[PDB]
């Protein structure tokens, strides 16, 4: 309807003061995957991927890496999720962060959700292993 006062490139400085923010809450427990490795810069969007899982390794270790991409248009528009190596994991707890994923967006719709996606499933995750629905030998 109206896009012209504040341009794309306005959302590069919030896009890119999540990934200095998360950087510091995971300054090992991140990943990069950017356009950047190797040469100096091509095609970077900013995204990253993030190294999550539980907080123990029993009975599980419950691994699971989180990417999330910041759109040209975020927040304007939403961004991409997917889960990786899933372990321990099935599909349950991976598909039940999803529609969580709508709630933590909703709130912070404009804002940074790249703590907020990894806290409610880190949180939520850790809280699995104490209390998962085991069955073995699918």
């Amino acid at each position: 309807m109206s896009l012209s006062h504040l341009t794309l490139d306005q959302y590069y400085e919030i896009q890119c003061n999540e990934l200095e923010a998360i950087r510091s809450i995971y300054m090992d427990d991140f990943t990069d995957l950017t356009k950047r490795k190797s040469s100096w810069d091509k095609q970077p969007q900013i995204i990253f991927e993030i190294t999550l899982r539980s907080v123990d390794k029993e009975p599980v270790e419950s691994s699971i890496t989180l990417h999330f991409a910041m759109t040209p248009m975020y927040p304007y528009t939403a961004p991409e999720i997917e889960f990786k190596n899933v372990q321990n994991v099935m599909d349950s707890q991976l598909q039940m962060l999803k529609s969580e994923f709508k709630k933590i967006h909703n709130t912070s719709r404009g804002q940074e959700i790249i703590f907020e996606i990894t806290s409610f499933t880190q949180e939520k995750l850790d809280e699995f292993q104490n209390v998962v629905n085991t069955q073995s030998l699918e």
